[PDB]
DNA sequence: CCCGTCAGACGCTGCGCCGCCGGCGGCCGGAGAATCCCGGTGCCGAGGCCGCCCTATTGGTCGTAGACAGCCCCAGCACCGCCTAAACGCACGTACGCG
């Protein structure tokens, strides 16, 4: 089997794979819906793009 | 002759004119003092590149949040009538305010 990054699978650049781990250790919740981080990383890329 | 009336000239008063002076205002010239570029020079640090590995991704699972399906029932909403305090309009005037 071959693996592909999730960021590409969303057509995104920011590290969905990394940021998902952050909420897991961030203790904001005990369980995270897998859909949430993909949404989250998308937001940041929009925000960062807006400023520069 | 002088007074009296009216008339005419004088003196005084009020005015504008007249010239002077001042002040003001405006406008400008140009010094000149900064800022502003403009070009020459040289880094050091982006940026770029390479090694590498730890984490991200994959497969599987399993068990449990949570949907959802259904349900009861409070209590939020209508509305209805009677009441009056509460709101409203104006009427001054003086006092904050603004210059």
């Amino acid at each position: 089997a071959k693996a592909k990054t999730r960021s590409s699978r969303a057509g995104l650049q920011f590290p969905v794979g990394r940021v998902h781990r952050l909420l897991r250790k961030g203790n904001y919740a005990e369980r995270v819906g897998a859909g949430a981080p993909v949404y989250l990383a998308a937001v940041l890329e929009y925000l960062t793009a807006e400023i520069l």
